[PDB]
């Protein structure tokens, strides 16, 4: 037989409707910057910190490991792309003499130490911040594909936020089937955990969802599987099975050999189950309603970026 297709339900022909220069990668000619224009001082994955001999300017220079040229044209033609868009990093070069790509400066708030600072009205600013660079990237066409914590560098002693780490962002095709291996096992969303391959934007909302849930929860992550199959459990366990099999039987999916069993049966549990004495003051009623808009097994029902900014949990920080 076969499975049901997918379409996104905004910004589905942004990429369709614009020249081939705009989204065709493969086919780029890359303008590559000079590496002597740049002093390495120290290794911080090769990542380093550097100096802009041009102009004294702190930069964080990225060295490209031996992988496909077109892999590393989709990275490129991507920043270049989103160059300029509310907190993405900002690509300041991309240099030979073996490729290198120059960033922006950022500094990174040790995590603990942020996640034992944040308060209930950081938490929302930040979410924001973030919600406005996947609105952006999502009107461009560009799926990010790997949105967590990781990949989310917040300068708390500034207050500023980057969404960082494109080397697995994709652009939006309608009809196209895509890679299901793309981000953390973690902040997979069911999508990927079923193996359909017709995915959109929606993804890293589910990400972001995620990410949400275990900064107000207070656990990293939120659901903690071993496999995929475990991680669909885990989400389960706490959205249902109910909704997850009206999921399933939308989209026509076959189950693989192990899912079957593993389910059980699950009821959708109230996210105010999850509050106890140690996150109590990162949680509101407004969080609650806003994660389970977000966390939902069917993509085409998730918040979209701009939805999710009119949420009443933004409203003292619009
Ligand atoms: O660890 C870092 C990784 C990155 C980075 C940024 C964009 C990519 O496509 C890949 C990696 O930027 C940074 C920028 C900073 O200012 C500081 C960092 O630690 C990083």
């Amino acid at each position: 037989s076969g499975p049901v297709p997918s379409r996104a339900r905004v910004y589905t022909d942004v990429n369709t409707h614009r020249p081939r220069e705009y989204w065709d990668y493969e086919s780029h000619v890359v303008e590559w910057g000079n590496q002597d224009d740049y002093q390495l001082v120290r290794k911080l994955s090769e990542v380093f910190e550097a100096i802009n001999i041009t102009n004294n300017e702190k930069v964080v220079v990225k060295i490209l490991k031996p992988v496909k040229k077109k892999k590393i044209k989709r990275e490129i033609k991507i920043l270049e792309n989103l160059r300029g868009g509310p907190n993405i990093i900002t690509l300041a070069d991309i240099v030979k003499d073996t490729p290198a790509l120059v960033f922006e400066h950022v500094n990174n708030t040790d995590f603990k130490q942020l996640y034992q600072t944040l308060t209930d009205y950081d938490i929302r600013f930040y979410m924001y911040e973030i919600l406005k660079a996947l609105d952006y990237c999502h009107s461009m066409g560009i799926m990010h594909r790997d949105v967590k914590p990781h990949n989310v560098m917040i300068d708390h002693e500034h207050r500023k936020l980057r969404l960082i780490d494109w080397g697995l962002a994709e652009f939006y095709h309608p009809g196209q089937e895509y890679n299901v291996r793309v981000a953390s096992r973690y902040f997979k969303g069911p999508e990927l955990l079923v193996d359909y391959q017709m995915y959109d934007y929606s993804l890293d909302m589910w990400s972001l969802g995620c990410m949400l849930a275990s900064m107000i929860f207070r656990k990293e992550p939120f659901f903690h599987g071993h496999d995929n199959y475990d991680q669909l459990v885990r989400i389960a366990k706490v959205l249902g099975t109910e909704d997850l099999y009206d999921y399933i039987d939308k989209y026509n999916i076959e189950l693989d050999p192990r899912f079957n069993d593993i389910l059980g049966r699950h009821s959708r549990k109230r996210w105010e189950r999850f509050v106890h004495s140690e996150n109590q003051h990162l949680v509101s009623p407004e969080a609650l309603d806003f994660l389970d808009k977000l966390l939902r097994y069917d993509h085409q029902s998730r918040l979209t970026a701009r939805e999710a900014m009119e949420h009443p949990y933004f409203y003292t920080v619009v």
